[PDB]
């Protein structure tokens, strides 16, 4: 029995209910089964934790929890009490008893505490109940697990929730030692792989973690989350994650992009990764063969809401050509992943990086071979301008909406990188010539 | 007679109806009188300008019209047909008049046809027809006036719609001065100053394009305008345009910022240089922006207990947004070509600190260490602004606001470390050590 599908664990606007619907339906037209509710900034998850929801809210929690029972995805209703609770205080405790069980009055059996991202530091009051941090998230954990009924599933997010986390270390971590002594067996964990955004998360790695938490974790996935920098979005393939992780693993959750609709492949590439060896113990899982299968998908909702036929001699439609399967492949190389660009992007940036160092050859056979690359430069910086064009006058304005600013930013980058290559080979400005706010004049004078 | 208010102007995700309906409240409240609804990327304004709105669309826009009216806000209709539009094509022109027809259905009645952001060349068709790309618009904006019963306001944007966009200059443009003789004289033209984004926008910038399109102007202001680039935003003062401007204009129509409520200090501080000069020592953008951002406070701590003892763990929620916070925000993203003074300062003593830098390892020791300590003290601020909006209640506020607020505090903790690290940083680092994606990989290597 593995947990396998998303948590919404970010920073930021959260998804509304109509997104979070959509996506049970996604999940389980793919076959994952789990959905984590846990959106950082989602008021009534974490600042103010202790407040009960309202009428209306209790309404629409309701009906959420419902379209999950409907759509066979588990729901799991997490809590992060870490930042303010006194945990030795039993009302605090029993605030944190009132919470759960009305969300259990809507219908939700599974349920999660997190203790992520918050200091290690207790108040004095604490300090005199608990011999250490670890002590007391274990006490009130267990607690609220058995005042609950041994839930089927709950999760525990540690502090120290992955490798570069643990002092001193991942396997003599007192910490994770307490974790894995103290927190009552029927309690899953999670974590992140051995940092906050594993560029891979190797068998070892959850060997060692498993040994010193004493369970199989649950993972935890950042590899595709975009709260962490404004200018990211991440539509490469899942990866770095064998699928001989699966029988060593008890799930993995992905915590994905914030803009919703740019997830289709970050979940549809982690379906079928899960799916390739589903009941594991010769090569399952391609990257590249998934992005693939991700984005001819995906396509076809381009054209999917959420005449005029001018002559030979007339101004052709603006809007006569659709997204093209290429448009998808070129924009997922420009925003792929977090320790790599996708093929044609690493390819564009290296051919720039040349034509810009061997400029000074432009005023021999060498001159041919930079105008001959730049004019093959100057057709690639065409296809990214020719793919925003396009996208800009699909059907389906949602995932439009969703996407804007990135491929705004990425044309007209480009557009700025071509100008420049053509200006190369010839020998008071608007404030998008000087971009970045006063946060790029900081970022600047910082090392690289 | 005066338009004052503001064009809902920009690329990217439109306003929704529910914000559109709250402008025209705040619009009234502020004794503006003007909205124009042009967004680039609302699918049947510009790309299929063609189209017809279906029963639901109507519906909506009706209700939309109705509330300007009942907040006394004039509705403007624009449309942008530039793109794709066969000016020569009676079929082309009918199509445009049925489509503003539905639209005067709805209950408006008043009008505007765009032509910025469109290429200056003509099909073969039009080319025989008319013999100047100015011909072709000011038939069919004249022929369209004249169709809808020479309403008393109706808007022409220009392709020519800047100084720098006039070719060879303003006052010897063959487009411009098509469009003066021309252009019937009951039509308005609007104009975004000496450039696109206008730092300042002289009198007698206004009296020479006054002069060759034979009438004063409404002015497009793009100050506010974020859309250009994904990390900024703009919470300065309206600034550099003069109130002896408003004599010699038929409006100022502003085009701020996406970000729906980022726009209260950018259309509360245009209210108010509008009003000090109705019929520079009428307006001061500093006063100004000080009015804006303490009526803007209050809207923080209303929506869109628990006491712990001096032993137990203080609320983290506790603290409000204070007016402080707000100046310090401002000042951070503050206007296209200025940062306000907290943020040069910030931004001017890091300079020196990184400049200084090697003088640990004297009085110089302690004129370093002094100013360190007070520019920690500095990017403390910063965090503590942000975590103080992070616990509002006005979530919908935060939600607009949270990348542009957590990319700030997020770059002022990577400065404060570098600081404190100067004052004794890589390996195998997270992904937001190294920001920008492969957008900001390209932009480092352009000239800065
Ligand atoms: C399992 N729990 C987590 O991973 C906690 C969080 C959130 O879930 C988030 O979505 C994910 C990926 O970003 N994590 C980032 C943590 C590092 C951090 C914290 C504050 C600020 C930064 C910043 F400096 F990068 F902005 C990073
Ligand atoms: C009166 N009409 C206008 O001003 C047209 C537009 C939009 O209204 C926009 O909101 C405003 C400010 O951005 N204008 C920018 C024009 C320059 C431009 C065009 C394309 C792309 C760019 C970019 F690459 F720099 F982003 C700029």
């Amino acid at each position: 029995r593995f947990l396998c599908g998303v948590v919404e664990g970010f920073y930021g606007r959260p998804w509304v209910m109509e997104q979070r619907k959509e996506l049970f339906r996604r999940l389980q037209k793919w076959e994952l089964n789990t959905y984590l509710y846990a959106p950082k900034d989602d008021y009534k998850h974490r600042m103010f934790w202790r407040e009960m929801y309202s009428v209306e809210e209790a309404e629409q929690l309701m009906t959420l929890i419902s379209a999950a029972r409907e759509y066979e995805i588990e729901f799991i209703y997490a809590i992060s009490p870490g930042l303010d609770i006194t945990f030795s205080n039993p009302k605090e405790v029993s605030t944190l008893k009132r919470k759960l069980d009305q969300v259990s009055q809507f219908g939700c059996r599974s349920f999660a505490l997190l203790f992520d991202d918050i200091d290690h530091n207790m108040c004095a009051a604490d300090k005199e109940v608990f011999s250490s941090f670890a002590h007391a998230q274990v006490s009130i954990t267990n607690e609220i697990y058995q005042y609950l009924g041994e839930p089927e599933t709950f999760l525990f997010c540690p502090t120290e929730y992955c490798g570069t986390f643990c002092y001193p270390n991942v396997s003599q971590s007192p910490y994770l030692r307490t974790v894995g002594e103290k927190l009552l067996p029927g309690i899953e964990v999670l974590w992140t792989g051995p940092k906050v955004v594993s560029k891979e998360i190797p068998v070892e790695s959850i060997e060692e973690v498993s040994k010193i938490i004493k369970r199989a974790p649950v993972i935890w996935d950042n590899i595709h989350a975009n709260d962490y920098d404004q200018k990211r979005l991440f539509l490469g393939p899942y990866k770095g994650r064998s699928t001989e992780l699966i029988p060593r693993l008890k799930g993995v959750l992905t915590n994905p992009n914030c803009e919703f609709e740019a997830n289709y492949v970050a979940i549809h590439t982690l379906a079928t990764w899960y799916k390739s060896n589903m009941n594991g113990v010769d090569v399952l899982y391609s990257p590249q063969m998934a992005l693939k299968l991700a984005l001819t998908e995906w396509l076809q909702e381009f054209g999917v809401p959420h005449q005029f036929v001018p002559g030979p001699n007339e101004k052709p439609l603006y809007t006569a050509e659709p997204v093209t399967l290429e448009d998808l492949q070129l924009l997922a190389d420009l925003f792929y992943l977090p320790y790599e660009h996708g093929p044609k992007g690493a390819q564009m940036l290296r051919e720039f990086q040349w034509l810009r160092a061997n400029s000074s050859v432009v005023s021999s056979e060498k001159i041919e071979e930079w105008r001959s690359r730049a004019a093959k430069f100057e057709e690639m910086c065409g296809l990214v301008m020719g793919m925003f064009t396009r996208l800009s006058n699909c059907a389906n304005r949602t995932i439009l909406y969703d996407m804007y600013s990135y491929v705004w930013d990425i044309k007209s980058i480009m557009s700025m990188v071509k100008s420049f290559v053509q200006w190369l080979g010839c020998r008071d400005q608007e404030p998008w010539a000087f971009r970045g706010g006063l946060a790029g004049e900081f970022q600047r004078l910082l090392p690289i």
